[PDB]
């Protein structure tokens, strides 16, 4: 539900970091979004579910 490179804003631990989707993938009847969070590294970067992202 999100195009892929949309800035975003995502969920990690306690509060939300801005960030920049990646990926879009479906899976196991389930969607996922690989985002790069501004100001990290590809280290950084990590699968997540909606539950944790929101629109800019």
């Amino acid at each position: 539900h999100f195009e892929e490179g949309e800035r975003v804003l995502a969920k990690h631990s306690d509060c939300f970091y801005e960030a920049k989707v990646l990926k879009v993938e479906f899976k196991d009847n389930e969607w996922k979004y690989f985002v790069h969070y501004i100001g990290w590294n590809k280290s950084w970067d990590e699968w997540i579910r909606l539950d944790c992202l929101l629109k800019h």
